[PDB]
């Protein structure tokens, strides 16, 4: 959500903001609404000065002897529309909430101003992409030689879209996740936590997956209770641990990571594109006058994982025609996968400001003015752990289609320091 | 699904057995089902054949599986018989507290967040709590696949409902289960268990008698919408490290004490007290021929409570999968045997090194096998 009282008296400049992102502001209808309710908003005022003095004028015909009859039933009348008035003036403010509730994010003034994904720019790049002495394979060739990673067994159990790792991928794969969380909690300085995967419809309002968003979601429909979504990310249940709340400036920030399945009903072969799929969500509650900075930390802490598995990457700075719905900012991080001789996604470092802390009422006492103030929230992946195991078979295949075990998960791999 | 040689040829002693469960076999409605395809069949129509067949599938779909004859009769829980235990629960020179006292102190389990996102049955951890529930699940699964011959396995946590009928969960207990309704496609069920996924592995194939035994475990969250249940004791989520064995059918009961002894050597390690019950046939879980529960002792109850269910289900869900091995005797493809037991409930043991392991300060000291994980952590608050 934007800030209301911004949307309902600026529209031209929130829209020439929002028009940078291809999105067209309703301002011929918010200004409809408006002229609506101050149209409304003035008879009331007319009426209560009517009604007012009607309503006085009894006690004086009264103390003339006079029929009040003619002044109760004019009275009554005027009671009648002033309840309508208020009825309008609801049902106005009702649709205007209804309408905010479906406005992206205003991007930072220092996004690059773009129509489309070609105006992104590269930000920088860490290491160089190996030149293979032999015929590079992708991570479904590797993983299936052994049945190690199969997809035909996910796709009897579940449909598409799923996947089954066994033996050493699948220790691969769990040591990446754990070798995300200990460095994030070790030298990140982010605390860890255990969220459920379930949520009600507030909480992805909090984060803005709803409105506007629920048929990318899995929902649990139940009679006579409230519905459940699978979250789509961590980053639904950790922000919406300060949804409701007053916290301290001394509490601030709030840094939290999390290791959790991630839900979604939206080449992608293999495990680039999943129904379900692991990731090491890093999630900031900050002061508003260090969210920009905290980005460049955030972004920091999921490339150190990239770095730290020797995995060639990319940084690139989204333009405002590339953004998510609920971000003011946004660096994509992008590994470097041999099959496709290309960089593709791996984690989205977002500065998402008070937009998401408006719509959960996530807010900090300020020291300045004691009043309270919208916090501002960070979300990153840091990273998608399926992601990382496609760049870690690729990158680290080997001629006879074995994978050498990256040093920074050894410790992890009980003694295996080759896969196959 | 149960021997539909022995439902024909012993269709009393077939009963008979089931009733031990409380189970009544409707031998008249099968026999009739049967006496009725045999008359179509002497006559051919398609719509007569196809009713009867669906029939007798939803029934033979809706039996029980048979108690081993080892298996106590009974008809509750009162009736089940405690084999052994292990350990001294710990007298302790102060008042005990639940786990809930103990990690609400710090915010660090938090019923109340998860309330306000979710709504009842649902837990938030965080800090040293969370990091000491990651540490028990990396503990279990670093512990069956070094030492108990277990292969590690991640899988979906969404399946269609062939893999729930596969292990036994469907038709019978779709009640119990979280749907995800899907417009123009296969219905998804939240997993209640990882047997689910691990046991369907080997569906509709014929292994080599070489690949026996197939020893898979899973770390997986777990969704149920299903004495004391307070906290994390029962929750529409929670995480279990899960073993399941699929076996050569002449070695199915040695494996099923395997298996318990598997379990068991996660609360031994973590050194908490326990006890093992043989459960009677009046308590057994449906697809079961034979179950051992392991319940931990719980000071804040004063009692041992469940933390594992080690099972035998014989042929049963082998049945219903078509999971089958090529037999070096007969050379014929016979179905395979299947076992599945917690090793552990990852929430519940949490709840018990909560309890067992609580300081007079309401401090909680560190298993020492959990040390390692902990990043220098050895006294929770
Ligand atoms: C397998 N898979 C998918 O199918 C889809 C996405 N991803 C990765 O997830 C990362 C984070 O997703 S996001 O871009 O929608 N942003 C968020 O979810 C925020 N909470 C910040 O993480 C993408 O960068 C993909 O790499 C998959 O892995
Ligand atoms: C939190 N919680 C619950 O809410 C319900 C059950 N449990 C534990 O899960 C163990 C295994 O569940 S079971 O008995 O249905 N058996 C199975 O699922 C098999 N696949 C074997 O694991 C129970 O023993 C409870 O301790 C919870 O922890
Ligand atoms: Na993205
Ligand atoms: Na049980």
């Amino acid at each position: 959500m934007l800030d209301p009282k911004l949307v309902r008296t600026q529209p031209q400049e929130v829209a020439a903001r929002l028009a940078t992102r291809g999105f067209q502001l309703d301002v011929a209808r918010i200004e409809a609404l408006e002229e609506q309710r101050k149209s409304v908003q003035t008879r009331t005022e007319q009426l209560q000065a009517e009604r007012n003095a009607r309503s006085k004028a009894i006690g004086q015909a009264k103390q003339r002897g006079e029929d009040i009859a003619p002044l109760l039933a004019d009275v009554d009348r005027m009671g009648s529309e002033l309840e309508e008035g208020k009825r309008q003036l609801d049902a106005i403010q009702g649709e205007l909430d209804a309408m905010l509730l479906g406005i992206p994010n205003l991007p930072h003034e220092s996004v690059p101003v773009g129509a489309d994904e070609d105006a992104n720019v590269e930000v920088r790049r860490w290491g160089t992409p190996k030149t293979f002495d032999f015929e590079v394979k992708d991570h479904v060739a590797l993983g299936e030689r052994h049945g190690w990673l199969d997809f035909e067994t996910a796709a009897k159990l579940s449909g598409a879209r799923f996947a089954l790792m066994r033996g050493p991928i699948a220790r691969l794969h769990r040591a990446l996740a754990q070798f995300m969380i200990n460095l994030h909690t070790a030298e990140h300085g982010y605390e860890e936590a255990y969220t459920p995967y379930l949520v009600q419809a507030p909480a992805l309002q909090g984060t803005g997956q709803l409105p506007k968003f629920e048929e990318d979601l899995f929902k649990i429909g139940r009679d006579g209770e409230a519905d459940l979504y699978l979250i789509p990310t961590a980053e639904v249940s950790l922000t919406n641990i300060v949804s409701g709340q007053i916290l301290d400036a001394k509490q601030l920030p709030l840094k939290f990571v999390a290791h959790t399945p991630c839900f979604r009903s939206e080449d992608t072969r293999g495990m680039i594109r999943q129904h379900q799929f692991d990731k090491v969500e890093m999630v900031q509650i900050v002061d508003p006058a260090t969210s920009y900075e905290a980005l460049e930390g955030l972004t920091a802490n999921a490339e150190r994982v990239l770095q730290l598995l020797e995995l060639p990457y990319r940084v690139l700075a989204l333009c405002t025609g590339d953004m998510g719905f609920g971000s003011t900012k946004t660096y994509d991080l992008e590994v470097w996968v041999p099959s496709q001789d290309k960089y593709r996604e791996i984690s989205s470092c977002s500065n998402c400001g008070d937009f998401q802390a408006r719509r959960m009422q996530a807010r900090y006492r300020n020291p300045e003015t004691g009043k309270p103030e919208l916090v501002h929230t960070l979300n990153g992946s840091g990273l998608a752990v399926g992601r990382t195991l496609v760049a870690v078979l690729e990158n680290y295949q080997q001629a006879d289609g074995s994978i050498r075990v990256p040093e920074v998960l050894k410790p992890y791999m009980a003694g295996i320091e080759v896969i196959g």
